[PDB]
Formats: structure tokens, sequence, C-alpha cells
């Protein structure tokens, strides 16, 4: 019966997802208003306290945040958590509440087709500081560490791209829409090449990575995930 110690990630940048609300200790955002509907339609009480993770000046590493779930730190994470293979080996992931997958964005006109195009050429490829997808790259697609650049907000991806320090950005395909949404002049080239979407983690065995994959499941089926997806995430000035 005692409050869980949820960690949540201090974001600096595409806080629609989850952020400190107005520099409290309090906590606000698309993930949060996800868990908070799903702990509703758990038959049993989940008491609970979240706790901000990350240095307040860059996007949070999002393998070290989930780690603090196995080493005790946190009883559970909510956020913006892509369910990757090797943080699998380490908590237990509630069923996915959002579609998510690593993508390539670079400038309209570019002659980048897709990831391919980047294995195959010298280019500078950018990725979000603290993402899964700078160890994908470097240990999966075998991509030289010295061509990648860290990037902090979609201002940064806009500045980048537009100067030319990096040639293309790999992102998951929320942050890519959020960017796409607020900065005219780039496009997604190419498919999704991971699928991971995101969950909430637990720790291995728990019962409530299961009991809340029903809740969100409940959530999914009674409209109120894509309602809770138009709150936070529905704003575009770009039609292209
Ligand atoms: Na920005």
């Amino acid at each position: 019966g005692r409050r869980l110690r949820i960690g949540v990630p201090d974001r600096a940048s595409f806080k629609e997802f989850v952020s400190r609300l107005d520099g409290s200790n309090k906590v606000q955002g698309y993930a949060i208003d996800v868990f908070e509907a799903a702990v509703k339609l758990i038959s049993y009480p989940v008491p609970h306290e979240f706790v901000l993770f990350g240095d307040g000046l860059k996007n949070p590493n999002f393998n070290e945040f989930v780690n603090n779930v196995t080493i005790g730190v946190f009883d559970a994470v909510v956020g913006d958590i892509a369910i990757v293979t090797k943080r699998t080996r380490i908590v237990d992931f509630t069923q996915p509440y959002i579609e998510s997958g690593l993508v390539v964005v670079a400038p309209v006109g570019t002659p980048i087709r897709g990831v391919d195009t980047l294995i195959s050429s010298s280019g500078r490829v950018g990725f979000q500081v603290g993402s899964y997808a700078e160890n994908y790259m470097i240990d999966e697609l075998n991509i030289a560490r010295s061509r990648l650049v860290p990037l902090g907000s979609p201002k940064e991806y806009a500045a980048a791209l537009q100067n030319g320090t990096v040639a293309a950005i790999v992102d998951e395909r929320p942050y890519v829409d959020l960017f796409l949404s607020e900065f005219c002049g780039f496009a997604i080239r190419g498919q999704e090449f991971t699928r991971s979407g995101w969950g909430f983690a637990f720790p291995r065995d728990s019962p409530l990575a299961i009991d809340m994959s029903t809740a969100i499941l409940g959530l999914s089926e009674t409209g109120q995930l894509q309602k809770i997806h138009d709150k936070w995430l529905s704003r575009s000035n770009c039609s292209n």
C-alpha cells in the first residue's frame, strides 16, 4: 500500500510528451495523461508519486532512466519510453500505448532516400540526445560514431539541417512529427526502420505491467487514448 516512486523524464524539449509543469515538482503531458487515465481502470489502488529524472539541461538518457527501475531507485517509469529489446531484458513494459519507430528526416529535395542512403554515405547524422537511436546506429547499423551529432530540440534540428552541419537526422516518428509541425522545409525519407512503440516500465515479473496493458487497451477501445493524443499532439503549421 506504499506510494510507488514513478520516474518521469525531465524533458528539455518536445515537452508535449511529458515535462515538469512551470518549473514546479509537478508534471504534465501526453504520457502523464495516458498513465493517469489507465490507473483509473486498474481494479486496485496504485498510490504513486512522480520523481523527475534528468539534469534539467538536456533530455535524459532513456537507457539510464529505465535502469533506475532495475536498481530500485524507481518502482516504475512513465514517459515516452521506447520498448527496445535490450530494455525488455531488465524491466517489464506494458503493451505500447503509441506506435513509434526510427525514421530519417532531411531537407526537402535531399537525395537521401532512407537509412540505407545514410549507411552507404559519409555525411554527418543528427540524433536526439539520450535516444536509443544513438546506440542503434552505432551497434546495429555500424554507422561510424564520428558521424553522429547530438541535438537537443526541434529548433536545433532545423538549424543543423539548414546549415549542413548534418545531412539528416534519425529519430523516432513522434518527435519528427512534432518537428515537421513546427519547422517547414523538411521531410521524412523512407519508412520506419524500427517498430518499438512507447510503454511504461515496471520491474521484471511485475503484475502491474500486465494489468496496465489491459487498462491501456481499455483506453484504446473507448477512444480515450486517441482523445489524449488529440489534446497534446495535433497542432501543425505545415502542409507539404
Ligand atoms: Na526547439
